[PDB]
């Protein structure tokens, strides 16, 4: 294990709330806002309204005309924002050489399932109506947003929408049931259930096996080529392994990368984690590969 990830895990545990204490949602929300990384100063930003939602066009230098990424942020479907993810999305824009549409989709419990999926699908539809070709598009997202990526694709496909050139779920949460073995077998090495409460907030009585809630139970047939990033040291490991397997069986060209010693959305720690930078570079490279094909 690299020195950076070791020290990163140390800091995270030293700074985290003990297991089982209930942090109010508005407290978690504000805490996530305050620890959010400042985006690099060469990242340009433009506010837009997309499908009734606030959003930002996130443009790193080197962005190609005609291309775009719909980005869906993490936050367990109950938190996160444009601000919390602007830094990581800028670096994805940089590696992929394409501007990114960072969507402030509707959150639970104010807006429970399927609000987030509706916003994702409509935002993707918005991109199309703006004149972006399907072959010039990609959809990416982390954690809850990584599951949201797959749900948006499946929903859009059921509604007759054309598929984009690629999709890259990062540490996706694709199973609301949280019954996978890695929740037990990787729990020791994961410094990042509170997750069950978030699932309860998002679902609000809905079936946890609903395809648009938990894409690991969805029909993935027809989906674009997948790059799935996940850390070996996270409780959501099996979500990614099972997603890959599901995609394979449903005909989808899927590529699963389990990064050793890595934690949940390690990409977000790119300022101090070389593997975080590396994986972001990989994401952008995969996007460009699928566009040049």
């Amino acid at each position: 294990a690299g020195p950076e990830i070791v020290k990163l895990k140390k800091i995270l545990r030293e700074k985290a709330v003990p297991p089982g204490t209930e942090v109010p949602l508005d407290v978690m929300r504000k805490g996530m806002e305050k620890v959010a990384f400042k985006a690099a100063d060469d990242i340009q930003v433009e506010q837009v309204t997309v499908a009734g939602c606030a959003a930002e066009w996130v443009r790193a230098p080197g962005c190609q005309a005609g291309k775009a990424i719909l980005y869906l942020h993490g936050g367990g479907y109950v938190m996160g924002s444009i601000n919390t993810h602007r830094s990581m999305v800028g670096e994805i824009s940089r590696a992929s050489q394409a501007a990114a549409l960072l969507l402030d989709y509707r959150l639970a419990p104010e807006h429970p399932f399927p609000a987030a999926v509706e916003d994702g699908v409509a935002a993707y539809r918005w991109l199309l109506d703006q004149g972006f070709k399907p072959q010039h598009l990609s959809i990416s997202g982390d954690s809850a947003g990584g599951g949201l990526v797959l749900a948006v694709l499946v929903s859009a496909r059921d509604q007759g929408l054309p598929m984009p050139a690629s999709a890259i779920p990062i540490s996706p949460w694709a199973d609301m049931t949280c019954t996978n073995d890695s929740f037990k077998t990787r729990a020791e090495a994961d410094p990042m259930g509170g997750i069950n409460k978030m699932a309860a907030r998002y679902l609000n009585g809905a079936d946890a096996k609903h395809p648009y809630a938990s894409p690991n139970f969805a029909n993935l047939k027809g989906l674009p080529p997948l790059l799935i990033h996940v850390g070996r040291d996270e409780v959501l490991l099996d979500d990614s392994i099972k997603l890959d397997a599901k995609a394979k069986a449903d005909g989808v060209k899927s590529t699963l990368e389990i990064w050793d010693d890595m934690i949940h959305v390690w990409h977000a720690f790119h300022p101090m984690l070389p593997e975080g930078k590396q994986a972001i570079v990989r994401v952008g490279e995969f996007m460009r590969e699928q566009w040049a094909a």
